[PDB]
């Protein structure tokens, strides 16, 4: 009888586990919404991220050695170096920053939660200045090298500040997940131990 | 087994009843104080 009563206390845990299946419904609903927001946003950055891997040594290396930078390439290129820490408006800092063989690595490295709001707001203003250039000019054809990394930098900002809407939701998802997972582990333990 | 479990839910009620024995201690303490105040006050009015 006592064992059975302990098994039935473990059935009270299976009732808590049914509450945690209601928490699974909450967790699934908010995750389906966050995964939809991530489908709406994230697939272009993955398409872009793959396009740096594609972009050829010859296309960039010829242009890095040019005597004078063309005006669409300058507008788009300066604001990428405002991500890449050596914030600067000078062609010879672009030449020194982009020469390194350690620049075939960090094309894919840069993350969207590292971006600061005033840096986002400046580039929204530089987007207001340079709106007819950007991806439109990349299609034009300034170069085969431009287009890819051009659209690369062009995004990132559309995650930013829209990721701050996903900061309560992901933090709420983490709280729901970590409480629900420990409790789901108690479920697998409870079913074994029943 | 089920009966026994219902009897043991009734033992959970006997645990609530032990809380209500703690409430009996609260009830007795405050009543001993009120009955003392009523002994200090009430016996002259009964004599009267």
């Amino acid at each position: 009888v006592k064992d059975q009563q302990e098994a039935e206390k473990k059935k009270v845990m299976s009732q808590e586990i049914q509450e945690q299946l209601h928490k699974q419904q909450e967790v699934i609903a908010d995750k389906q919404m966050s995964v939809k927001e991530d489908l709406d946003k994230v697939e272009p950055a993955v398409i872009e991220a793959q396009n740096a891997v594609k972009s050829i040594k010859k296309q960039h290396l010829v242009e890095v050695r040019s005597m004078a930078n063309p005006p669409a390439a300058v507008k788009l290129a300066l604001e990428s170096i405002c991500l890449l820490l050596g914030e600067s408006t000078t062609d010879w800092k672009q030449i020194r920053s982009i020469i390194m063989r350690e620049n075939f690595i960090p094309t894919i490295v840069n993350f969207s939660a590292e971006e600061i709001s005033d840096a986002i707001r400046e580039k929204m203003k530089k987007n207001y200045m340079s709106n007819p250039s950007y991806n439109y000019e990349i299609v034009n054809r300034a170069s085969l090298a431009c287009g890819p990394m051009v659209k690369w930098a062009i995004a990132q900002l559309n995650y930013a500040d829209m990721l701050k809407r996903v900061e309560p939701l992901r933090n709420e998802l983490q709280k729901l997940e970590d409480d629900a997972k420990d409790n789901q582990q108690k479920a697998n333990e409870v079913e074994q131990m029943i």
